[PDB]
This record gives C-alpha cells, structure tokens and sequence, in this order.
C-alpha cells in the first residue's frame, strides 16, 4: 500500500525512525506484508486543519482491496489514529486520513503494471 | 473540504497567513464552513507547468458534493484563480486546478470515518 | 498531464533540470505535447519504498485519456522506469509509479474547466 503523511511540523518534531515504524503499523492494520508499504512523509510544510494552523497532519492510503468499505476503513482508521497521535504527539482532532482504492492496472512497478505480475 | 498546493515559489515569496486566507476563500467559494477546511501549502518544490519552469502553482481539491460538476467546478475555478493570481502574484497561465469529488467512507476522522458521523 | 515525483534524494542529488527533461520525456511517451506536460518534484522527503528507506522514487502521473488500461500503462511504465532509473541513478526496485485517469471536469485551467475549452 502507499502512505503519504503531510504534517506542518518541523522535521525536528517528526521522530527519528517515523516511515519504517509506520510501514509496520500499516503492515498489521492492512493486512499486507511490510515489504510492500511505501510510505511518505513530508514535513515543515504550511497547513490549516478544520481552519486552525496548530501543528496537525494529514494522512493518505491507497490500496488494492481493502480501503474500499466504510466498515473496513472505520477500523482501519481507529488504528492509525492511535498509531500517530502518539507518535506526534498529536490529539485526534489534529489529524485526517483519506482512503484511495487502487486497481492493479494503475501500479507501475518494475517497468510493467500489477496486471500482469 | 481538502485543498493542497504545490508551488516552486520559495517559502518566503508565499505571503504570510496564506493557509489561513485560503480557508476562508474556500469556505465562501464551495459553500463549506471555514471551520471544516483543511489547506496544505508545499513551497519550494522544483516545478514545470506547461513545460516552463517560471513561478507556478498546483491546487487540488478534495470534496463531498460540490465539486462533481463542470458547471458548478466552473464557478470555483473562477474564483480561485481570482484569489491566487492575487495572493500568489502569479498570471492564470501558472496555476493549475484539479478537482476530486469523495465519498464518506474515504475520510477518516477521529478514529473513524465519515459514514459514521 | 501531471506528473509528481517524491524522493529521499536531497535536492542536491536530483539533476539539474531533472522536471524540464521530465516534460520532454512525458511528451513522447504519453502522445501529449511537452507545453501541456506539467511536473511537480518534491525532494528530500522522509520515504520508506517496500519497507526500506533506501533512496527511492515515487512517481505519479494523471492524464485525460492515455492512463486508463493495463495495456499501454505497461509501456508508459516501461520507458518512464528507464528515464527515472538512469536520471535518478536509482535501481528498478526503487520507484514505484501510480496512474490516475482524468475527466476534462476536473481540470480548472484559465478560470473555466477543460469541459467548456
């Protein structure tokens, strides 16, 4: 699966270690081997969540399969809000998470696409 | 609402308290509470827009309801470029818009997501 | 069409003029003219890429028309993993590619969508 994280705290806020801690976490809330998360974290940035610039992040997942049910991702995203709003210090109202169904057809990978791997 | 902004103007050529403005124009353009904008601002990037790398900038927008239409994307389109040909100092040739509709289900929120609530 | 490229690289390890070659080569691979071919590149990122944090590359591409079967995403993968294998000095195990099929609704340009150009 494919993590992005945006957050407008300062790399020096973001804990050491934070990607490959959060490719494990996401490996046991998805379901999915560790080896084939990717995450993304990208810090320092300028933001506003629900209109007030505290520090706050925004989460991405996308997935084949399993982000695809209201069901699912309400549990999903219980899991990822403990997962970071202990990890940044942050409280649950200072973080959002979007959930992207992906299809094989759209994920290039070793110069060809998941369809025919 | 989710609005996300990329641009190759350095931090410190992006005005201050635009995050915030940008909630605020976003609220009386799509028609949401202030109060529910979420606004991500990534400066400094390296960027080509129409194949030139001059001072340019990439918005994205994310919604329940108000932005599946060409007519009424149409409207916010306007007044978006209004406000960051402005804001930015920036000609309409150096931003670009997208617009992605979504669904309950795929916005998490306190440890939950959307359908729920 | 809109590419985005994230990397691990600091920005002093991506080429000089990397998202201006990235048009040309985006032009001829997806059929569209380079002066339509938009790039965003956001180095020094914090990224995991199937559980590891070697250096590594997440590209994104969305387009009207050209990113929506298995077929031809194969080729588009295969010539954009040879561009950003050799620019990137990055081996095929490191970059991951994601396809996102456009509506012309979607695309604010010049304060109207693409519906009513």
């Amino acid at each position: 699966p494919f993590l992005e994280l945006d957050t407008n705290l300062p790399a020096n806020r973001v804990p050491a270690g934070l990607e490959k801690r959060l490719c494990a976490a996401a490996a046991s809330i998805l379901g999915k081997p560790a080896d084939r998360v990717n995450v993304t974290v990208r810090p320092g940035l300028a933001m506003a969540l629900s209109g007030s610039t505290e520090p706050c992040a925004q989460l991405s997942i996308s997935s084949i399969g399993v982000v695809g049910t209201a069901e699912d991702n309400r549990s999903h995203s219980a899991h990822f809000f403990e997962f970071l709003t202990k990890e940044l210090a942050l409280g649950q109202d200072r973080i959002l998470i979007r959930f992207f169904p992906l299809e094989s057809w759209q994920i290039g990978k070793i110069g060809t696409v998941m369809t025919f791997l």
